[PDB]
C-alpha cells in the first residue's frame, strides 16, 4: 500500500544531507536505491552507506551537465540493475544559476522518460534549493530557482501525464545540513525569526515527502511543488 | 513509518465520498474516528461504516455553522473519547457565476468557527494537524471555473495565515485542493463533455476518492510534521485558478 | 456640521466629468487617489467615516480645484451604503469609478480580511446596478500598506475576490482590479528612527519608501479607457518588495 | 508628464500587431522610437509606419539571439540616434522547453546590454511582453503557462537585481488579442473563445500599448518586478 518493492530508483546528489536521506527513505520503503555523486569517492560513500543501512543498490558517479556522463550512466544502470521509474533530481549568478539547473533537470528527466514511457508509470520528483545564503543575493537567486522549478515542473508534468508519469517538486525551506549549520549565528537566529515552527527542519522530514510522492497514492498529485518550509514563505 | 494509534481525529462531512474515505484512511493508520453530518442518518451511516471495516469511533451530528453545535460536539467528543488532536474539515454548503461569495463566505466563517474551538486542545498537548479539504470542481463551464478558482483561493490564504498564527505550538495546518474526482456531477455528465473534460486533464482521467484520503493520511503523519501553511493540490495535472 | 459638503469652462483630460467615488479619502492613499482623479477630470466624491473627516475632504477638493464633495459613510453598513449611494445619484450622479479604500483595522488577521471583503461586496454590489445600465464601470480595491502574516492574508484574499468579482461583472463591460501597496512613506513610517529605517530600506530593491502618489498614478491609469483590457488583476505597488 | 519627450525607446518586434502599436504609442508620448525587425523589408516597413505617424525614429534590423547583432545595433542607436533608456522585449527568436529558454535566453543578452546606458543616466524602464495565446488545446495551454511563468519569474529576479539604479522592470502578460493568430479561427471556434473571457471580447494590440505606455513613464516608478495580465480576465495557469 505504501511500499516500493521491485522499483528501482534513481537519486542524483546522494552522498549528503537531503540527498543522501531521501536515498535511505527511499530504501526503507523497498527500492533499489541507486544515488550518485560527480566522484569516485563520493560514489564508494554512497555505496557504503546503502550497505551499512541495508539497502540495496549503488554508488555511481554522474555529471548531470553532461550528455555523454548521463546516457552512459543509464546504459549502466538498465545493464546491471534495470530501469529506473522513479528518479529525484537533486543535483544542482542567478540567471546562469537558474538556467544551467533547469536544463539539467531537462537533460536528465529527457533520459529517463523512454524507460518511464515503456514501462507506462513513473515518478519524477525535483528538490529545490534550501534556504541559506547571504543577504539580498541569497533571496534573490532562491526566489528564481523556486518559480522556476514551479513552472518546469508544471510543464514536464502536462507533457508527460497521459503515460501515467508523474512529475512534482519539493521546496525545503531552512533545513539543518552541513551547509545550514555553520552558518554565522545572526544570519541562524533571523532566520529562525521567520519561522513559525520556531525551529530549522531535518532532511529526514523532506525525504518523507519524497516518499509519499513516489508512491501509488500520490498517483493523482502531478505539477505540484510541496513546500516543507514550516510556514516561512519566502518570494 | 506513518502511524496513528493513540490519536483522536475528527472528520467532518465523512457521510460520503471524500470525507468517508478519509475517514475509513485515518482509521486504517490506527487512527480513533469521529465522522460527523448534518443529520442523524448521516451520522448512523458512518457508524455502520467504521464498524463494518474495523475502524473504532463515532458518528455525530454536527452543524459547522453553529457555535452551539460546535461547542456542544466537542464537549461529548472530549468527555467519551478524548481530545481530537487531528481534525480534516471537509463539510461545506444551475451554478452561476454569482454564487462564489456567499459560498466562500460561509465556509471561511466555518473553517474559523471550528478551528479555532479545537485549538485549546492541540495547544494543550503542543501537537496537532488540521487539513482543509477544498472543493471539488463543481461545475464544467464559467461558472464552475469561477466558483473553484474562488473557494480554492480563499482556502489557500486562510491555511497559511491560520499556520502562520498557531505554527509555534507544533500544529500544522495545510490544506489539499481536488481537481476533477469521480462525483455524481461528473458520472451524470453528457458523454461528449466527459470526454471533452478528461481531455483538459493530462493523466487522462479522474481522481479516486482514497488518492484525496492518501495525501490527508500523509499530512496527519509525524513525517508531515514540517509542512504547514500548504496547499497540496490533488488534481491531475489540471490547474484552474 | 453637516455630513455631506460640496467644493463657461470644458475640461479635456481623461476622465470625462466620469463621477468617482473613493472611499477613505481624508488622509495618504485615499486623499492621493482622490486628488489624481480630479487632476484626470473626474467629478470626485470623497468619503470618511465623520462629519469633520468629510468638509476636511470637501477643503481639499476646493483647494485642488476639484469638483465634488465630501461625504460621510460607513461601509460596513448596509443601511450607509444604500443611503449614500441615493444621494449622490439625486445630487451628483451615478459614480462609474469606484475606488474602494475604506478599511478597517484592530486571531484578528481573520476578522480584518473577513470584514474588509464582506465591505468590498457590499460596496461594489450596490454600486453595479448604475455601471450596468452605462455598460461601463471601474471598480479598483486598494490592498493594505505593510504584520508579515497579516499582509500576506490580507493580500492573498485581496488578489481572490477581485478576480471573482472581475469574472463575474465582466460582460457588462466593467473592470475590476486592485492595487497591492508595498511600504508606503506616511506618517507612521516617516517617523521611524535612524536605525529602523535602514534595515527597512534593506529590503526593497529601489532602497527607498513609495510615495502616496505612486500608488494614486496606477489607480489613475486603471480608471482610463487605456485600461480597458485589465481586469482581475492586481498590480503590486512596492518597489521590488515583495511579501506573501 | 506623463510624457517621454527626449527619451529613446527601443521596441524589438516591432513590424506588426502588438510591437507596432507600442511603438506607435510611446511614439504619440514623444519618445524618439527606433523599432526593429529581423529582417530589411520589416525595418523598411517599421521606418515608413513612424514616418507616417509623425514619430521621429527608425527601423532596425537586430536579431536577437545574437550578441553580434545586438553588440552592433546598440552601438548603431548610441552614435546615430542616443542612448536607449526605455526598452520594449517583444520579439520572439517538448517544444515548451526550448522556446522558453531560447526566449528568456534573448531578454538576458538584450537587457543586459541597454544596462550600462541607464546604470549612466540613473533610469531606466524595461518592459517584457508576453507571448498571445498561440494556440488552443493543450499544447497551447502548456506552452502558454511555462512561457508567462518563466517571463514572472524572470521579471521579478531582474527587477531585483537593477533596481537600486532606479531602473524598473515589469512584463506585460497578454490574453487573446485579435492578431493573425485569432483572425483566422473558424465560426464556432471564435465564440467558444469569446465564451472563456469574460469581457466578451478579444483584445486590441493599442490596450496592450497603452498598459506599456503607463509602464515606460515617471507615475509607474515604483512598480517593477510586476507582470501586469491583459487578458480581460481569462487566467490560464
Ligand atoms: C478572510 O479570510 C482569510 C484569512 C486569511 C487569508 C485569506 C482569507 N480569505 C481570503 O483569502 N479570501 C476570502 N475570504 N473571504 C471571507 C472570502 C470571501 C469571498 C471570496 C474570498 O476570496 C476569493 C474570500
Ligand atoms: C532562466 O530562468 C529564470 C531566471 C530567473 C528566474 C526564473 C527563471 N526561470 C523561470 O522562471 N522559468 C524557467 N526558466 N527557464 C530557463 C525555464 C526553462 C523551461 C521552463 C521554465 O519555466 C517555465 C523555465
Ligand atoms: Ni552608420
Amino acid at each position: 500500500s505504501m511500499s516500493l518493492q521491485g522499483k528501482v530508483a534513481l537519486v542524483t546528489g546522494a552522498s549528503r544531507g537531503i540527498g543522501q536521506a531521501i536515498a535511505l527513505e527511499l530504501g526503507r520503503l523497498g527500492a533499489v536505491v541507486i544515488g550518485t555523486a560527480t566522484s569516485a569517492s563520493g560514489a564508494e560513500k554512497i555505496a557504503e552507506t546503502l550497505k551499512a543501512n541495508g539497502v540495496e543498490g549503488a554508488g555511481l558517479v554522474l555529471d548531470v551537465s553532461s550528455d555523454e556522463s548521463v546516457a552512459a550512466t543509464l546504459e549502466h544502470i538498465q545493464q546491471h540493475l534495470g530501469q529506473p521509474l522513479i528518479v529525484v533530481n537533486n543535483a544542482g549568478e542567478w540567471f546562469d544559476v537558474v538556467n544551467t539547473n533547469l536544463n539539467s533537470l531537462y537533460r536528465l528527466s529527457k533520459a529517463v522518460l523512454r524507460g518511464m514511457t515503456k514501462a507506462r508509470w513513473g515518478r519524477i520528483i525535483n528538490i529545490g534549493s534550501v534556504v541559506g545564503a547571504m543577504g539580498n543575493a541569497g533571496q534573490t537567486n532562491y526566489a528564481a530557482a523556486k518559480a522556476g522549478l514551479e513552472g518546469f515542473t508544471r510543464a514536464l508534468a502536462r507533457e508527460v501525464g497521459s503515460r501515467a508519469i508523474t512529475v512534482n517538486a519539493v521546496a525545503p525551506g531552512f533545513i539543518d545540513t552541513d551547509m545550514t549549520r555553520e552558518l554565522p549565528e545572526a544570519q541562524r537566529e533571523a532566520l529562525l525569526g521567520q519561522i513559525p515552527l520556531g525551529r530549522l527542519g531535518q532532511a529526514e522530514e523532506i525525504a518523507k515527502v519524497v516518499g509519499f510522492l513516489a508512491s501509488d497514492g500520490a498517483a493523482y498529485v502531478t505539477g505540484a511543488t510541496v513546500p516543507v518550509n514550516g510556514g516561512m514563505y519566502m518570494s
